[PDB]
């Protein structure tokens, strides 16, 4: 109900409370020895977590100034979980580090449009740094130590995916969820494929169990329910003296359509098997041109330059194999000219960049697995529905780690290559000794993650930031291993994105809001 | 309503509090001297339960912290539940133990992860040892004797179960039904039956009572409503020169058929009884290779080349008798070689385990013990609800019982193989000290349940410990009877699946609780 | 009546928050970096001060917890005033040091008391590694170092106290009262000033100065108040032969005795002043038989048997020459042989060191100065109550450093010397792995002066020390140029008995606090 607007010095105090509040809830909960915080949801138990998006989303307390902090640092996390989903705090972390130093710079009197302008020069200048920092990434050993170190130290998730990378090949595209048990499972979809039954259980063909295979058959293609008597005459009879089975993807069947053909089977007639719509409108129609590129077929309807009846017995698709199932149906081996590939990889090329994106690039990925790659899913199985969305949101980590490697490689991990570069652009200067006291400030407080790090193994930062500050290359302390030495030969990996990411946007946000002067919110 | 934060031991020693009360209300309900509950109920008397699911569904604690790690710890107790009934008093001990474990330790502030890599080894080294004691007992002495004791010491009950199975078969489902008498009753009725009396009350046949026994009935199997249509009366002329009752099983008749049927019967031509099918149309159908494979015939449906417009007498079931009556239709037995019903039982034990779980088990171990065992009945001997669901819920508990020594046998129970492995294990050593001292939090925490089963009596539990750590193999106490001996000679059991289990989950939500650093809750 | 008890950490939690507000309201002030602290008075102006004890001692808080933290902890910094004066700060970073890891090593589960005597122990060791290290102050350059750093390093009072010490000789005593100017004044009283002036305005015999100068007096002693006789022909007489003046002093001091004098005084016969004794009967008579002595003379001894009929040379004192004025008498020199003198002074030192220690004493040892040396009196003014407060707080400081100076000399200062032989101090075992970690606590503790200087100084720690332990000696670094080098060079040293006091008393006071399990305290 009441209104409180404050200026300067006043709303300071607060935005400081409101971070130094949410800086303790969340700083000390990353990394290994980092612990895990719960999130209450209003109808069941709460859930146990350590994402930063999952803390921030759920922040919500009663003082309004912590509450539109925490909203307005809220944008930056979401965007780097976005791109990475770990290391949100330590932006987090640089981001309170130079609001402190802000506020020094501030009781300096300074101009922070120009401070914000010159670190964030700085900032980029990192950025073609780190750029140029960047090592290769491509031995499967390597793949498996960043996945260990994207599921926090578990070697068995690390191998467990290096292992499955491997099998599927680069080109292998993952979405998983587990299954009711606790057994880790991976399956692998195989070209063409979706999830569908029998239509009918008559369909029971010469497989066993209801199992349907049939090889070397041809594929119609169905608009709507076919109507007439039987439909496509001279088709079925060109099948009839070939004596192969014959596959339909239909949109609709008769009923009646549905017995004939079921006599047309089981009486030894004609082998012929059907399957339902696959998809949705214009959806379906797209996999139908993208199944009639595989099977080097035509999508066969009367909307092209011939009708349904009465049709050329070259609009049918061929494979080596179908599987249809009481649960799934999928293509073995169809025979498509490697030029129709390369038109619908062009047409992928296009279809790249999308105003929708999201959704719309994984759809085309899926295309791409159901024309080339393939499908990978692993269920890996716990008790708790908390431990899987944990071990997903690691798997996911690990999945995103490895396309940043392959696209680009690595960088040094556990922040020494931060450091090294932090010694490296100091000497980076101006307009004015103004900005090149904030680049130095700035600088000074990018170091605030790794003590931190450091301070949540239960360690003093002091003495092991000032020797990393003596050596050099590599020289840097495993915690875990409680050890100096070359962090690259412990395999201690951070992909360029994450890090570059997080520092470019912390840094913007935080430079652009610390020049605020007056804040006003809403009081019961 | 107003949100606040909280951080680690703080918060922990509420939940340690709401837990400790928890585990008080818990204790008093297991063994011999364990007692009954009152749990107040909004739409009647509060309800008088012994059953650790029953209070747990209903848990509500004032303070925030302690009723959502009650909502936490309400998991395990619920999979625990649908896994095997009891034994939730045992994950509670356990849990009460680690954490008093934990919240010690957390006090040295000692590694987290560590000491769950260490639970988890000594887990896996727990299960592995409890396969191996497992001992081949499926003698239905045995069977007898864990009936009787999961009864708690019910001679009548775990007699009558022992019967019931031994007259399903091992394989037979054995089922429960509602009790008014104070005498338990088992019934044993056999072939397909459903609640269904004969349509109309003139189709009774001379036997009082309702009863309408068909004797070498034969079986007509029509897809769809054929009472309209009256084309049947070729084949019902067949069957009548065959001077043989025929048996409609049809999905609809009208009264026009109805009408003419029961003129046929009273002028005597042919008796002749029809019924509507049970269940639905994919039921209907599944059903109806069940019965033909039963009465030895082949499906006959409308869908195919075949159809009831033209048929041969041949295409007709056989069968013993039939019994049929306002309450239930049934028939006895069925002619049809079992080779059939065998392949098809196979087939569907592929389709057995599914993740489906619920909603469909009913249905699969309902049909196959149709096709293989009988249908078993049970009347309870007692008085009012409470007690209803009491001996009820000690039914399915011996059934689970009976499970788990069919597919892998039982051990002795009371913890006595616990405590063996403990003692033998205490050297069991993991990847560093914190691991190891870890192994030795578990090998305390296992001492809880077996100290609170002797605490149970109000009796000091150290001075069996020293007793049973004194003794070896299976050397025991009885604390329902109070003296020393052998396990095995006192006779009480427990099922492998069941302890598994309770130490999987609870291993489990140890790990998941030793990570809680902060929470987020409300005050009103 | 009112009671609350509190068990474990309850009552520690309490202990934790007064104890950190208290440390936070004591580390303001140490060093140059250190400021002011608010003694606020309700009357008049409060107290802007650096002292640690100057502080605590006069403040108490009124909240319950902090009253007892408060309450427990102000011994220690009282006992401290009443001996030492300064380090007050340095001793109370000890004490939560110790209490800090204490509690700690509480939490750990680790033996209270036998912590406490490795503890008690490892102090035992300590107070002998500073007596092997000791090192005595002798040249005047380094008392006037650690005479100005004991004063905060204000230079010119430090090297006026040195000046003054070399005057007055290293027996002589040493005091300071307040003055009106600015500058501090230097006083050198020598032979017997006592505080007396005249009665009646003739006495004035040098104009311009009130002052008197006697030509070699017959100076007599008398405890008796001239009343009566009006009658001093045997001494009058006597007088008249010699031609020279006399001093008269007495118990009190008659109108007869006066108007006789006076006469006396016109008639020119001899100059005659008289003069009461300085203090009360049981001091003047004390005064009256050394006066005599070092004057050579006898008092009048009305108690016993003699009167001023029997008189002689003798009898009379006399003295070379005195000083009278209206407010004080001083005697230049007197005739009397150091023999009997220093025997006087000698039975006066045996009683002189008793328990005592109170004001009649330091007088005491201010006569005997008067006996034997010089008295200094250090005149301290100052714009402003305050200033003089601070200059009167450093000018004591440095009284309590020229004492342990002359008594020994001091110590490596700063608490270098204490990490130094912390160093050496990791040697110590106890009698089993408590005593062993008592001891290391030792090693754990002495780490207070270094952390609270850098935390003045807002430096990084751990490395400064760690560096400084690497040196030795003269080694180390500086707060109040904040450089490395030689320490010793600028005589930055400490004295042995206050650092020793502090370590050991805090030592003993702090473990008898940490070993408490139960509080009771008085609700509102």
């Amino acid at each position: 109900a009441a209104k409180d607007v404050k200026f300067g010095n006043d709303a300071r105090v607060k935005m400081l409370r409101g971070v130094n509040v949410l800086a303790d809830a969340v700083k000390v909960t990353l990394g290994p020895k980092g612990r895990n915080v719960v999130l209450d949801k209003s109808f069941g138990a709460p859930t146990i977590t350590k994402d930063g998006v999952s803390v921030a989303r759920e922040i919500e307390l009663e003082d309004k100034f912590e509450n539109m902090g925490a909203q307005m640092v809220k944008e930056v996390a979401s965007k780097a979980n976005d791109a990475a989903g770990d290391g949100t705090t330590t932006a987090t972390v640089l981001a309170q580090a130079i609001i402190t130093e802000g506020l020094k710079a501030v009781a300096a009197g300074m101009n922070p449009m120009d401070l914000k302008r010159g670190i964030d020069k700085a900032v980029t200048a990192a950025v073609e740094e780190l750029k140029a920092l960047s090592v290769p990434c491509s031995d499967s050993k390597a793949i498996a130590q960043v996945g260990t170190i994207s599921a926090n130290s578990d070697e068995t998730v690390g191998k467990l995916i290096a292992e499955a990378m491997d099998k599927v090949g680069k080109e292998g595209v993952i979405t998983v969820e587990d299954g009711t048990g606790l057994q880790d499972e991976l399956d692998v979809v195989e070209g063409m494929q979706f999830d569908r039954g029998y239509l009918s259980p008559y369909f029971i063909n010469k497989p066993e169990t209801g199992a349907v295979e049939l090889e070397s058959p041809f594929i119609l293609l169905a608009d709507k329910k076919i109507s007439n008597i039987r439909e496509m005459l001279p088709v079925l009879e060109a099948v009839a003296k070939a004596g192969k089975p014959l596959l339909i993807i239909a949109e609709d069947v008769e009923g009646e359509a549905l017995a004939t053909l079921v006599v047309n089977t089981m009486r030894g007639i004609v082998k012929v098997a059907a399957v339902k719509a696959p998809g949705f409108g214009d959806r379906r129609k797209a996999m139908l041109q993208d199944i009639a590129t595989l099977t080097g077929g035509t999508v066969i309807s009367e909307e092209i330059g011939m009708e349904l009846e009465k049709a050329t017995l070259e609009d049918l698709g061929q494979a080596k194999r179908v599987v249809i199932n009481k649960d799934t149906t999928t293509i073995i081996d169809g025979v498509g000219e490697e030029a129709a590939i390369q038109g619908r990889v062009a047409q992928i090329r296009q279809q790249i960049e999308e105003a929708t994106s999201d959704y719309d690039r994984e759809k085309l990925q899926e295309r791409v697995a159901k024309l080339a790659g393939g499908v990978a899913v692993i269920k890996v199985g716990a008790a708790t529905e908390v431990e899987m969305k944990e071990k997903k949101a690691r798997v996911e980590d690990a999945l995103h780690a490895t396309r940043a490697a392959v696209e680009e490689g690595v960088v040094a991990g556990g922040g020494v290559a931060l450091i090294r570069v932090a010694s490296k652009l100091a000497d980076l200067r101006g307009q004015n000794e103004d900005q090149n006291v904030g680049i130095k400030v700035a600088l000074r407080a990018m170091e605030a993650p790794l003590r931190q790090i450091v301070l949540n193994c239960g360690e003093e930062p002091s003495v092991v930031a000032n020797t990393v500050k003596g050596g050099d290359g590599n020289y840097g302390y495993n915690a875990a291993t409680e050890e100096y030495g070359n962090m690259i030969d412990m395999g201690i990996l951070d992909p360029t994105k994450v890090t570059r990411s997080a520092l470019q946007y912390a840094a913007s946000v935080a430079g652009l809001m610390i020049t605020t002067e007056c804040m006003v919110t809403d009081l019961p």
